[PDB]
């Protein structure tokens, strides 16, 4: 809810990886996601025919939208939680045009998380893993009250 100084920079620590392999990342968390929890899958009408990981990593799309995801992040993330203006136009359009609950939100965090380990074995470790999720957490609290905000969601 609140980070220390400590915990945002770990979490830009950690980014920089990110954006040293976007298109990876994205792809990867993604599949994660979809793997991991197949109903989130079916919000996406563009993918939501892919069935095994192998189709998903060859899909040229599904890393495309990754990169638009993480990128989206990524400008969140840097902005250490001053994020309101970038999470509103986020916030609108899956609260209200994608229909995303919350709880996907939960659910792709997990996938950066657990993409972040597998392929980042040694530089990410407890702390980082701590201050990311706290990252995430804001980001999904943020989110959520913006939800509210357009009158969505319980
Ligand atoms: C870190 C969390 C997330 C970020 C930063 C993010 C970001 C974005 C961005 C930038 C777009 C493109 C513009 C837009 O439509 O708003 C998008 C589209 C979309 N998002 Fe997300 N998203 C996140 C989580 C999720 C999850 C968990 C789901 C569903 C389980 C989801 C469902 C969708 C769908 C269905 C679209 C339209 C995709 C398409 O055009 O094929 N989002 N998202």
């Amino acid at each position: 809810m609140v980070l220390s100084e400590g915990e945002w920079q770990l979490v830009l620590h950690v980014w920089a990886k990110v954006e040293a392999d976007v298109a990876g990342h994205g792809q990867d968390i993604l599949i994660r996601l979809f793997k991991s929890h197949p109903e989130t899958l079916e919000k996406f009408d563009r993918f939501k025919h892919l069935k095994t990981e192998a189709e998903m990593k060859a899909s040229e799309d599904l890393k495309k939208h990754g990169v638009t995801v993480l990128t989206a992040l990524g400008a969140i993330l840097k902005k250490k939680g001053h994020h309101e203006a970038e999470l509103k136009p986020l916030a609108q359009s899956h609260a209200t045009k994608h229909k995303i609950p919350i709880k996907y939100l939960e659910f792709i965090s997990e996938a950066i998380i657990h993409v972040l380990h597998s392929r980042h074995p040694g530089d990410f470790g407890a702390d980082a893993q701590g201050a990311m999720n706290k990252a995430l957490e804001l980001f999904r609290k943020d989110i959520a009250a913006k939800y509210k905000e357009l009158g969505y969601q319980g």
